[PDB]
């Protein structure tokens, strides 16, 4: 029988399992599946941990997610086309659910799919090697439950290990002398730790504004955002200052290209992440900056130097969960022989055409629309439930407008589901006052 | 032949120095390549502000923190081939700060001229033994070029340490605790805990000292809980000893006796695991931290593959002089100077050492054991013999001074066992010596 290795059981790994299960449910014969996951449970980023740095087994802590994290875009923009919010929750819910609520949702799909049986948890992928003599992959893993290292043979490999977990952490002059905490966004966990404190937020990557917003919400004395890029455009609260790039620090103070100086209690480097695959040699290893179109990926999924190796979710993310679905459905159909691949030259030429287009994008609206077009291209090739992508783009547009109107209240807005048409109700508590982040409090009418 | 040395900490440096000394005496030495993931040598001694993952996404290696001073008497770590009198040109106190000790460590290794063998910013990804060619393939990631390459080697000496990958147990309610939870490995600056109540869990390597640093730099209260036997130390007024932790909530810690207390931060001083992600089970050492790990002939030679070597993998009562003794021995085995017995005979010898290890109860017995182990290694090579029995006695003096007063043991002086020099009293008592710089230590203050 054909054997598939799925690396990671986050949203992308779960999507790959769901894809194969969906084909089987429709009556098709699917290959044997093995999914490796270093954590004790599925959900990837969405599986919260108090741990930072290295985990219970000495593996790098994967999740970058923090307490009180809520959906950053409308839930309506990440809804599964094959498993709606209506089906899972049985009632309408607001448009920006807390982490635990969205975790419950993504788990619900694969729980009902019955795919947990394919996953080996607490198992870290150590190496993937392609054997030219057999046309198969040797995947070496460390099972931390047995404390054993073993390897198995696989015909295809799908890498779903994410790219928002290995931090890019630049040093600034004086960091060794600084008296307060220095952490990366990746280590940020509890905004309460910074109550009545002055927090310096360095950079403009994914979590810069939200981490600042959490610190604000949970009672930080002052926030300072310093970054090299163009103004974020947002009207910050009274106790929140903006600065140009940080230059140096001392024992207590930060110094900027401004010439200005200020006392800071903690520094949070919101400087992003690197694509990091220590289990892969250079023949298979994706090397790219975070962007909408990394090269060497045919249809953004197929590794062009070895078309039996696949990557899911390695692009920067406006769309997320239903993008991973589109990708997983495509990867499944290629593996199952339903979508034969063109030549290596033909693959590269297609990938370059998408790259050329990527380089022309100049607005946020053009960016998510480009990703929408990419997803539309993927779903047209498979049996993934068709959904309204132009209407999803307009929801993103509305979300963008809401952030412009007020950066602290954008999460209080409601949107129409594009799968069911369900109009999300107003939440029972404004975001700024909703200090309890639990699933229980969110789903309760109070 | 070609040798791969994994890591350029004290152990990797010891292995390099072993070969260079053999060459200095007129012998023909194998080709040496040392792989080190950090930007410079020193291992633990290369302090960093960084925690968790480094600039390249590799686990941060050093566990060392600001204000760290020598653990025991410097006289007990003093190099058998390079004295403190040689390096500093003057007598200094018995417990030098990290920077001062590092100056001393780097002084010997710079003199040896072994830096040329080391490839820095380079992380070892995999080591695999090839049965067909009887050689090792070492796969490596050069972070300067961001390229992964492999090279062939005849022998491999693993010096990657065992105090860097933390054992981090979970307690009930950790998910909801409102304060910082960190491992000793993540501890950097005691000033972060000024005016705060700190809970220290466990009794591993840095438990006592981390609490002492927090105390010295202005922590409000300190609470210690552990599973091992109490030492009966005379802790300060704001230092509290409790039964072991069972539970936490949003801001309180709950203990076995039923008592509770508000805590601002929790530091898990719970030790480390032997973790070698670059090795498969054929070469991979599996052991708890102890004086005699199994499968290591003379504590060094991997018994399932005698061409693989481990340095410094034992628990460290002795440190630098042990790595030297081990490195000199590994060198002599690699060079064919010392023939190895059979696998069956190697394992029998290891069992005898293990059975002896299991009889040990007191600190004195454990020092003597490790001292005996080191003497055995030195007897087989040309490494200069040193006064082990008197070193044991100096260790026990230190232990006696810790029992007299845990906060002032660093103010005591001890006699050098290499030169006979009695260490002078430091110009500033430990509790008042807030500056940890080399400049402030060596000058008149
Ligand atoms: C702080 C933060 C907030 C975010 N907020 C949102 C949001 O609000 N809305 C949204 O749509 N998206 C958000 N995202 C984007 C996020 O990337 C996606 O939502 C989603 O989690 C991506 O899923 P994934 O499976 O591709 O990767 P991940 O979720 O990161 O999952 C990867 C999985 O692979 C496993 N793995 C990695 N290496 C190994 C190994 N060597 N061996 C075994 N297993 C391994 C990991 O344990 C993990 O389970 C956020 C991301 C971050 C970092």
């Amino acid at each position: 029988a054909t054997r598939i290795a799925i690396l990671g059981a986050g949203p992308s790994g779960m999507a790959q399992l769901r894809a194969f299960q969906s084909a089987q449910e429709k009556g098709a014969e699917i290959p044997e599946l093995v999914c490796f996951e270093k954590q004790a449970d599925w959900g990837g980023q969405w599986n919260y941990t108090w741990r930072t740095g290295l985990d219970e087994n000495g593996e790098p802590v994967h999740s970058s997610m923090y307490r009180y994290l809520w959906s950053n875009g409308p839930k309506e923009c990440l809804e599964f086309a094959d498993y709606t919010f209506d089906e899972h929750f049985g009632k309408p819910i607001a448009s920006y659910p807390p982490r635990e609520v969205l975790w419950d949702y993504i788990k619900g799909r694969v729980e009902k799919a019955g795919v947990r049986k394919y996953i080996r948890f607490n198992t870290a992928v150590r190496h993937v090697e392609f054997n030219e003599d057999s046309q198969t992959f040797t995947v070496t893993v460390q099972d931390h439950t047995t404390d054993t290292i073993y390897s198995e043979e696989f015909d295809y490999v799908v890498c779903c290990t994410g790219h928002f977990s290995t931090p890019y952490v630049p040093e600034f002059e004086g960091f060794e002398k600084f008296g307060g905490r220095i952490l990366h966004a990746h280590d940020f966990r509890d905004a309460l730790e910074f109550k009545d404190k002055t927090v310096l937020l360095v950079g403009s990557s994914y979590s810069a504004e939200d981490i600042g917003s959490q610190c604000y919400k949970y009672g930080a004395k002052k926030l300072i955002s310093c970054y090299r890029t163009a103004p974020m455009g947002y009207k910050w609260p009274e106790n929140w200052d903006e600065r140009p790039n940080l230059v140096r620090v001392d024992t207590e103070n930060a110094y900027f290209a401004d010439g200005s100086s200020e006392k800071v209690d903690a520094i949070i480097l919101c400087t992003g992440y690197i694509h990091h695959f220590p289990f892969l040699n250079d023949d298979l290893r994706l090397v790219t900056n975070n962007r909408l179109w990394p090269l060497n990926l045919y249809k953004g999924v197929v590794w062009e130097d070895n078309p039996k190796f696949f990557y899911i979710g390695m692009q920067d993310q406006w769309y997320s969960f239903n993008m991973f679905d589109a990708q997983a459905w495509y990867a499944r159909d290629v593996i199952m022989g339903r979508l034969p691949l063109p030549s290596k030259e033909e693959m590269k030429a297609d990938s370059m055409a998408w790259r050329e287009k990527e380089l022309t994008l100049v607005t946020a609206e053009e960016m998510y629309t480009y990703q929408g077009d990419y997803i539309q291209n993927l779903i047209d090739m498979t049996d993934y439930p068709s959904f309204d992508i132009p209407a999803t783009n307009k929801t993103f547009l509305e979300w963008k407008h809401h952030k412009k109107e007020n950066i602290m209240t954008f999460r209080d807005h409601s949107y129409r589901s594009l799968m069911t048409g369900t109009m999300a109700p107003k939440h029972h508590t404004p975001w700024i006052d909703a200090l309890d982040d639990s699933l229980e409090a969110y789903l309760s009418d109070k």
